[PDB]
């Protein structure tokens, strides 16, 4: 399945794709008089898409032995080998449900009877299939992917048994472990580390050597498997936030120096990220950690390496975003939002250890939210640990909106699902989109000089992945976009413009006019 | 609060706005080899907006003495005269929360810093304020609008008392009551009928005179209030679906005669609609009735009168269109959708006497729904009647979806609110937007012959209002568009294009690139 | 509406009720072989019930100006003076719904056909009517009760208005305010204190003079009105648990001395209690405070003054107890019970600052809970403050039970209501019952000696009220019962035995046999 657009904006050459595009926008300036001044903005571009996708993509997850890690590898094997499995409801076939890049579709246009015609998200342009993912990684635990899969209690027993043979062969490489960055209760799982002293005890000494190790591990993995492309995705337990101290991790030279001196400010995630950047490998942070300190970000810009991340954005977080937006777009003013969640996996255990979307929506509607009628919105996030629930997550949200004439509206949302079975599919999307973006270059074409300038690459921070990130990383200055649906459309239009197609207008003048 | 855009596509003259716009789309063809051939299409237009908005807008509601009717008149007066009222929470100020046209916002562009900039939905172009609404109408019950509130039990007691003086002076004109079109017999509540024989009893005879009677009321209302524009909206109890037959109510001329012949296939709504069309007055159907039979449609096309409607989109039904779209757009395949509603309005007793979105979503993604994994989605809607709940309706939805590897996701939606407080604000939007389209005319540009033909009005059926309509009617052959968000965006780009602004793309190339 | 029972166990003389009763029970001892040895038990008694109920019961509430305090006085005036009020749903008559003692019924037996016959809970024996309640009390805030209502936002605006005249006449007496005993600082809300130094500021010194003063308040209140009987109920914000030391709290003589020494361990509640006990007036602690320390208890024993309470039981807590017991009573094993609640009352502050029934069920079933299958049950209660909710409280419980053959059951509860409208009704019961027990004296019957012993009143600590207390303090040694239903039956039987009626045994041999 493929798509071909007949447009004079797209041309080929040496197995590549060149396309012109006029980026239209507009700058605004509010007048104290209460008048908006909009001045349209135009900027022609020329995008180059590397039409040669890797025959096999290399994926290295930090926390391979975890729920997502094991589930990911499992999904890849089951799907690639069509490993059907027995279930209480009969024999089921493997699939990537939950993956918008694998099971979603986009509207290309209309047909004869002016009806909308859709095509798979990955049919517009060549993208790497997860079935071609060569997965490996690190993890402070030596349990093979079969054992790791059993303790995760995520997949059917039968499916696990049919994958047992293969899974048992995959062992996660030893990793870096600095106790002062996670739950004090990890000393038992931590039995697969590279940072061990002469005797054999965990040590935060020799961080630079650790970085050297991860670098080598990347190289070896890429060598053992005739691979050219590799992607590092952090899916390990959450680390504690790190202090951004000046003269330590604020600039490039400092960061690397800090590591060499084993500065306390350097977390293991910091080392993994740095090692990935130094190897030209795109690093993706799927955890709530300020891993990308100004130092690393600077190093990324320099090396021209890709970095994206900060929390995988759960499926429930996506709902809260949609619901909230919906209400406010309809003129409904939510006054209170209660979100109480609780699960029982090793993830929610690390959280409970004894030792903003809503904000943007408010600033967008000064009608409902202002000093005269109120500019605040109560919201609380709760996450309790309940082991006797398993990976099955229970999400509960309560929206109390203010309606016309003293009226009120209360919406109760009860979400229940196998937490890992949502994140995994999502992680696949990030991987798929990351490598795709790697094969994309752009040139800011001006009107006065022909062929002026060479092709550049996407800004180090792939904001185009904010759809799968709870805390979208943004370059100094710009404000992150949290509008889920808007992030979804951004992708559509992006893929569209690449094949010579304008933005969706939904004006359907074919029907409304004539 | 106004908006001024700097563009050479907009020129003002004679208090009118002329805007050039290039409409881009694309036809698609599917090849046996599973390939989509996209053929881009372009069509330049020239829209003309009548900047002269009515100083006062005439609104005539059928069933003006009901929940929505009484509540609507209340909101207008409360907001127009700033009638604050006492509540359990204290003194409150009236507003139009729930009204997207009155309390929502739109993105105009970005500011210097690079942040987004929003403006009220009705700030781009001049629109009629509900504060300038002159409401009147018909109803089979003579009770004045004050008594209407008391029995409706929708607004705060205090507010009702502060509006008692004014409300009690508003009385609904006698309406047409064919007991054969309403499930429950209402001859006692119907003490305000026009169709009475010499014995003073209700009869379905002389339907033509009934039609003239209505046309007379439309004429009287317009003169007694010195009004120009007038809009009729149906908010009366649901009628039974009429039958479509050749020579009867299929052709324009057939309908007219079928009326003079007092045919059994002519409902009072059919009459009200026809009368509205015969007066060049736009008619809207806020009820689930095939009132716009092919006869009336053609009737409208001839008269050049705007029509649209068929059931008012409720609040819960919107959450459905949102959630459902959300999931499938995320690659999640829903398989079970069960909705259960129940309230206690007067209409709740009418729906107690017996005589889609999910579809468009299934056809959009053939990856999840095909002849191999399942192309069906069990959906059921059960609306009971619980008088001991007042205007407060309780809705509950249960979405059961299949996840990756035999996974599952169960989402429960519990919505509670005073139904009429959601519909009223919605009705206001229909009226505010309808009168707008009345001041809009376009001209399909001919590349060969300039100034070819003259400005035309929208196709009688205003699908642009399908955002507020549950079962939007369309042109013969065309498929309905229920995507809530897609309908919303349609309105955006429509307003944006009239001021010389391109459709939103959310590409934000100022951050992603450079 | 009284109940006459023909019995040789009940004798009415000199306006008093003498009833005989044989208390049957059983002692048990476990055997090594797992065999249970039950040894029956019997003990004859003779109860004397003072049939002279007060014409007017005196109630003094500590925290009169609070939500419950204001609502209680209001409920009394509304019902007493039949103050009907207007509401969004028409005129409504005042009642005591939520009060089992005032609105529940009991089974007296069968009839001719053999059908169950019920009678109001307060018709078997003479009980005080809340309509005869003369209320007064203390509060650190001087706002009159009318202003108290507006601040509580609990009752309908109209009702508050119709009670404005009478409510404005009620003002709470100055109370004792020790700032170091309240979580949230309240120096701005506190303007009605007695503990003021000569200069005129709040001080914790001179606690004994403070007690003397409160004694005066009780004496005056009693003299002021023609009251002989008076009860004190604490409904003020929660204090901090005062640690118990062997030199101050330990005994009666110490407590009194400690008070004279202004010991930091003497809280204002401690004083109010002592003051109440010293006046022969029963004290009820309606908050989670170890007010009743050993010292106080002993004092109550010496003076023979009744005391009881320790945190008012919530409708939320009551419900959790019912389901919990229900599930276990059906052989179902609940493994996880999550509870999340949030409100916006003033107490929300005292429940937010920088300051089990489940266990009994588990221990009552070694079949479901044991060292072989599991003896634990994850439970957790979360309470959040959400001002934009008013008096309304949103409770959510999540029970995850275990079924057979790997089965599982999930029950999601969602309770919503005005927190104070359920509590107020409960406080009334406590008062009604507390005064009832006051007129109850018993005498143990010695089979070998006639008329042996005198009639003794209930043990200072009233447990028959546990139905309304979450943390019912029990005499040293015994274990507190938390099974709601059982507490209900305890009351049923007690009232029945008093009128000569057997225990309740649903055995219907008049149907099951013969
Ligand atoms: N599952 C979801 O739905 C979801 C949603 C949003 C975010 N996340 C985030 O994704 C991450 C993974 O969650 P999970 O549910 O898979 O947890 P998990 O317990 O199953 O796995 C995390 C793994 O990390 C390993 N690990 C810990 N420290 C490490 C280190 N220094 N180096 C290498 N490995 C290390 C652990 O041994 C463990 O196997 C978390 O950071 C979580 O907050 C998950
Ligand atoms: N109330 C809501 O929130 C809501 C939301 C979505 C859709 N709707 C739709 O709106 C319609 C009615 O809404 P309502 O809330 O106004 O109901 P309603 O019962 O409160 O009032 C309808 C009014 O119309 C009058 N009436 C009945 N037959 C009539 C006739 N032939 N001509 C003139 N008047 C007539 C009735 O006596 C009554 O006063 C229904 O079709 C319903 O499905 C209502
Ligand atoms: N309201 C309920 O539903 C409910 C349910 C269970 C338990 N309780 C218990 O009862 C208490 C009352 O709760 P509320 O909801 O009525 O709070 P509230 O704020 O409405 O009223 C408490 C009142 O106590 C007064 N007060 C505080 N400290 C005092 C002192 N030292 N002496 C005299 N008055 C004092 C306050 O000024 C206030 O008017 C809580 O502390 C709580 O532990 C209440």
């Amino acid at each position: 399945t493929s798509v071909k657009v007949v447009t004079d904006k797209c041309t080929y050459k040496d197995n590549e794709l060149l396309t012109k595009y006029s980026y239209e926008n507009a700058v605004v300036t509010k007048t104290a008089s209460g008048r908006f001044d909009v001045t349209p903005t135009v900027q022609d571009y020329v995008f180059k898409l590397d039409l040669k996708k890797p025959e096999k993509l290399g994926i290295m997850l930090i926390g391979l032995g975890g729920n997502n890690g094991s589930t990911l590898v499992a999904s890849v094997l089951a799907n690639k080998h069509n490993v059907e499995f027995q279930t209480k409801e009969g024999v089921k076939q493997p699939n990537y449900f939950g993956s918008m890049t694998q099971c979603s579709t986009l509207k290309l246009g209309i047909d004869a009877e002016g009806n909308d015609v859709y095509a798979p998200f990955n049919s517009l342009l060549p993208m790497v299939s997860p079935n071609d993912f060569v997965v490996s990684g690190w993890d402070i635990n030596n349990a093979d992917l079969y054992e790791a899969m059993q303790r995760s209690q995520v997949l059917e027993y039968d499916l696990q048994q049919r994958l047992k043979a293969k899974m048992s062969l995959v062992k996660p490489l030893p990793s870096i472990y600095y106790p002062d960055f996670i739950a004090a209760n990890q000393d038992e799982r931590a039995n697969n580390c590279i940072n061990l002293d002469e005797k054999g005890n965990v040590t935060t000494r020799g961080k630079w050597t650790h970085l050297q190790r991860i670098r080598r591990d990347i190289q070896n993995f890429k060598e053992e498997n005739a691979l050219d492309k590799v992607i590092v995705l952090w899916t390990a337990n959450t680390e504690r936030y790190v202090e951004v101290s000046p003269g330590v991790n604020d600039t490039m030279e400092n960061l690397l120096q800090s590591i060499k001196n084993d500065h306390e400010e350097i977390a293991p995630s910091t080392i993994f990220a740095a090692a990935s950047i130094l190897e030209g490998v795109p690093y993706i942070n799927g955890s709530p950690q300020n891993t990308f300190v100004p130092g690393l970000v600077q190093l990324a810009e320099h090396e021209g390496t890709f970095i994206a991340g900060d929390d995988l954005k759960s499926g429930q977080t996506k709902l809260k975003s949609v619901l909230a937006q919906f209400l406010v777009d309809a003129g409904i003013k939510p006054v209170s939002i209660a979100s109480y969640n609780h699960l029982g996996n090793n993830d929610g255990y690390n959280l409970s250890a004894p030792k903003s979307v809503i904000d943007d929506i408010i600033a967008s509607n000064d009608i409902l939210y202002n000093d005269k009628l109120g500019k605040k919105v109560d919201h609380c996030i709760v996450i309790k640990y309940m082991k006797p629930v398993g990976d099955s997550k229970v999400a509960m949200d309560e929206y109390y909106s203010e309606l016309m004439l003293g009226g009120h509206n209360r919406i109760s949302i009860h979400n229940v699902c196998e937490d890992s079975l949502l994140a995994t599919p999502l992680i696949i999307d990030l991987l798929v989109m990351t490598e795709f973006c790697t094969r994309v270059s752009y040139k800011k074409v001006d009107p006065v000089k022909e062929d002026a300038g060479k092709f550049e690459n996407f800004y180090p921070v792939l904001t185009f992945l904010s759809y799968w990130l709870k805390a979208p990383l943004t370059r100094p200055g710009f404000h992150p976009v949290n509008g889920l649906n808007k992030q979804r459309t951004a992708l559509e239009n992006f893929l569209r413009l690449l094949i010579g197609l304008p933005s969706q207008n939904e004006l359907r003048f074919e029907e409304r006019l004539l």
